[PDB]
């Protein structure tokens, strides 16, 4: 009633998102039409503000529906990558975006909040050269496997903030190469695409891996490929960072804060797109 619905923007996992105009304020919002527990969890997230997190303005539980009102941004990184496919994204911009996303995650993580589901369609950009995480924390409260960390794929229930670093590493490589890193069409094909590139994990590189719920002794045993073949022509700093983001063991995987001190971001700027 309070919002004139402008355009179906899309259709996430959680229901319809419309661009809509508040009538009592005139403001344009993204309006997402979606349990007592889910609504509390969602409301906690109104308190989670950072310039690289898309703002959740409101949560309206009414006529027993859930409406989430978010700040609106005109573009998403997926759509930006598709239109830069023949020229690519320049590296200072890739480097700026990665840095901002990492700031975003480091904030959220320091508050024990995870995203759990990062992907290019969740990363929104403005004309100012800001990139922001959208749908953050919505997974806990209430489809692409390509960004999914191996601990999740191997059936871990109690996964950590490292799952978001894994996802961001995947998106980073994709920005650079203009092709998804691990484009799996099932859970097992997803795991096996990761294994063909990074090697089948064992107790050497990942202590405890063999006792994970969906780990099978019968997994084919691939060797690790060189990262220079995976993300050419990213430089040595970039490759060093990327490999730390894609460590198998979630405990050895670089944290968002430690990644902000990496020499890849020595010379980081904020270019406009
Ligand atoms: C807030 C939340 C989700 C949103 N999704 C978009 N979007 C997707 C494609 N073009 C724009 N803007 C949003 C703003």
């Amino acid at each position: 009633e309070n919002f004139q619905k402008v355009e179906k923007i899309g259709e996430g996992t959680y229901g319809v998102v419309y661009k809509a105009r508040n009538k009592l304020t005139g403001e344009v919002v993204a309006l997402k039409k979606i349990p007592s527990t889910a609504i509390r969890e969602i409301s906690l997230l109104k308190e989670l503000n950072h310039p690289n997190i898309v703002k959740l303005l409101d949560v309206i539980h009414t006529e027993n529906k859930l409406y989430l009102v978010f700040e609106f941004l005109h573009q998403d990184l997926k759509k930006f990558m598709d239109a830069s496919a023949l020229t690519g994204i320049p590296l200072p911009l890739i480097k700026s975006y990665l840095f901002q996303l990492l700031q975003g995650l480091a904030f959220c993580h320091s508050h024990r909040v995870l995203h759990r589901d990062l992907k290019p369609q969740n990363l929104l950009i403005n004309t100012e050269g800001a990139i922001k995480l959208a749908d953050f924390g919505l997974a806990r409260a209430f489809v692409t496997l390509w960004y999914r960390a191996p601990e999740i794929l191997l059936g871990c229930k109690y996964y950590s903030t490292a799952v978001d670093i894994w996802s961001l590493g995947c998106i980073f490589a994709e920005m650079v190469t203009r092709r998804a890193l691990f484009p799996g069409d099932s859970e097992i094909d997803q795991l096996f695409r990761i294994f063909r590139t990074l090697g089948t994990p064992d107790e050497v590189v990942w202590p405890g891996v063999t006792s994970m719920p969906d780990y099978k002794p019968s997994f084919p045993k691939w060797a690790r490929q060189d990262f220079s073949k995976v993300v050419p022509p990213l430089d040595e700093d970039g490759r060093s960072l990327l490999s730390q983001m894609l460590h198998y063991d979630p405990n050895k995987r670089i944290s968002a804060k430690a990644a902000l001190a990496h020499p890849f971001f020595q010379d980081v700027t904020k270019p406009v797109p």
